[PDB]
């Protein structure tokens, strides 16, 4: 039932700006954490930052203040806007949910920092 | 430090069976959920299995019956038995870890080939 559909991915010109936002869709039944995990080329995954449910957030020592991540529940779609991107930050990125502890991931939006 | 030190990887061929462990070194924090996530070609990262601390074990629909998950709690190890493996459960195996009330890491990976 769940699906999580990503975009706003792709190339800039290193110390650009994007947005990627995470929709989601179906039935979790309770209000979830979502996380942002990313993959360089040729690497493991990473946690980059996260939004409990009651609001919590957290972000990865790495990207403080250049990744800024915010949840509207209404349309239940989460965001990651990423400002400063350096090269370090290519990668495909994928957004997560914890909703019993059901998990669910995104197919992934590619960003290469020039 | 929490060092995810994954194994057991490897080539099998069809209908054979392998079991996979996750070590876990250098956690502090209560009990965690440690589960496994595979990254397989044609479907993308996807979630298998996880096991939450009081024990609650939780499958994703297209492995109950072929997939278990456990834990030494003593060797701080968990383990995946992964029975008749279909050409389809190919891919890149990793588990992670998540202490929180979130944190969580993951470990280098693990290939497994269904042949």
């Amino acid at each position: 039932d769940v699906q999580l559909v990503e975009s706003g991915g792709g190339s800039v010109q290193a110390g650009g700006s994007l947005r990627l936002s995470c929709a989601v869709s179906g039935s979790t039944y309770s209000p979830c954490t979502t996380g942002w995990v990313r993959q360089a080329p040729g690497k493991g995954l990473e946690w980059v930052s996260s939004i409990s449910s009651p609001g919590t957030i957290y972000y990865q020592d790495s990207v403080k203040g250049r990744f800024t991540i915010s949840r509207d529940n209404a349309k239940n779609t989460v965001y990651l806007q990423m400002n400063s991107l350096q090269r370090e930050d290519t990668g495909m990125y994928y957004c997560q949910i914890q909703c019993s502890i059901r998990e669910y991931w995104g197919q992934g939006t590619q960003v290469t920092v020039s």
